[PDB]
């Protein structure tokens, strides 16, 4: 008589908390998504070993459109989880659901896991200096998304990192590369003329975080745009102005052009 | 000839992952450190407990002085594991720390685990909209710091939420609540008059993250300044202008009042 939402972490079926694991195990039910984002390192029946319980997977429009008649009506009289790749509520409009618990008299739990939001300390930028963050979305049709562009520019301005998640089509299993990115960027350069992201921008990709050997590279788009990151998914970031520390970590960990070292005060 | 960085996640001893579990437990060494933060829900010997193996604490002076002296000798010739509160490398301090490793010809590896970062998410507040993040210190003496307050406007001016960390005295084992915190802005906006922090700005209170029953309000600084809001940790959050989704989530969750929704939206 409970619903819980569990994030599943990063890369594979051990980056679930011990105390996400522990809840599991003991659900009446279990259900999960995988098209919000990628765990490259596991699958659906490694999981359900972990777990020891068959998962039913929900698809984009069976949670959005119809969480409350799959999976709470058995939360009412059951315990019941949903597992998400992640942290359920980053980069997600799974929050929402918490609502439809609510009006529907099913009380929610939430158990985080690793982000990719804050797995980027790794790339050695501080935190607390990423500001908005933004998603490089495929163009579609006659549509090309360019938002993500003015978030870049906003953040520089203030000498702020941008994150950028990268686009996810999961049914179709296409995921968005961080050179698909770099070349789509450059793309709205020409377009805005806003001289936010050129051949000489420095940027930073880091792939398939969690893993214990995860692609953490950093240097000019000019020079990284046709480089090969390995298997998905990929995260783009462009740092602001950096502090001499976080130069020395991507030149030291990144492998970055050695002359990022000398910072322009 | 390996030392590994592991997570130990937001709250008790079960927020570490499995994956950082196992390789803990198959560590011949273990060390770990408790001045970026602490775990409020739990004790060192629940966590070796949980382990299996001795823990070494380390102070701030032996990790940032003499790590080099202290750990990585023994990641030379065994595998090492090297615990921290939260997500590993979210602390800037950190990442300079694998650069250590590899000057010693040390292999160091990362073991992500949940971060307060990623954990606001279950405030209903839109990872994405959170700008450049701040610390509130305690003032001290004639030292009054206040860029936290600067980092609010800018974060705010330009539609976006500011997650404040409260300030800490680890090794006393002391925590700065919510609503010292909010005194603190108070006070520092009688100072500025910035118009950046009154009596009728929204504020959102997310404390003991991780745990199954964090406390999460949102209202007015002039109904929850004196609001109890448990044990610790706490955190504060000041968010921008509201999408109607996260206004609703606040209401319906975290009881914020009404007025929000034609306020704050
Ligand atoms: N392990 C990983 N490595 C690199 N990027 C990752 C990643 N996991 C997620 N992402 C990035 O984030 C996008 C999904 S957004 C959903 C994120 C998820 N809730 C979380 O907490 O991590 C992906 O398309 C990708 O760009």
């Amino acid at each position: 008589m409970v619903l819980y939402f569990i994030g599943l972490g990063l890369y594979d079926e051990r980056d679930i908390t011990v105390k996400g694991l522990e809840i599991a195990k003991k659900c009446d039910y279990v259900f999960a998504e995988f098209y919000t984002s990628l765990m490259a390192g596991t699958t659906l029946g490694r999981i359900q070993k972990l777990i020891g319980k068959h998962i039913r997977v929900l698809s984009r429009e069976d949670v959005e459109l119809n969480f409350e008649n799959i999976v709470l009506p058995l939360a009412k009289e059951n315990d019941v989880a949903f597992l998400t790749p992640g942290d359920p509520l980053v980069a997600t409009t799974h929050a929402e659901l918490r609502i439809r618990a609510k009006r529907a008299g099913v009380e929610s739990y939430v158990i985080h896991a690793p982000s990719i939001y804050s797995a980027v300390g790794i790339t050695g930028l501080h935190i607390y200096k990423f500001g908005k963050s933004a998603t490089v979305a495929y163009p579609e049709g006659n549509w090309f998304p360019t938002s993500y562009y003015d978030v870049i520019k906003e953040n520089a301005e203030r000498g702020l990192h941008t994150l950028l998640f990268l686009d996810i089509k999961a049914e179709k299993r296409m995921y968005m590369t961080a050179n698909e990115a770099m070349e789509l960027l450059l793309k709205v350069e020409d377009m805005k003329k806003g001289g936010v992201f050129t051949d000489d921008t420095l940027v930073v990709v880091l792939a398939r975080a969690g893993s214990l050997n995860p692609t953490i590279r950093a240097g000019y788009v000019k020079d990284l745009i046709r480089e090969d990151f390995g298997d998905p998914p990929h995260i783009l970031i462009v740092p602001g102005k950096l502090h001499i520390v976080e130069a020395e970590y991507l030149v030291e960990i990144a492998g970055a052009p050695r002359e990022i070292l000398r910072v322009n005060v």
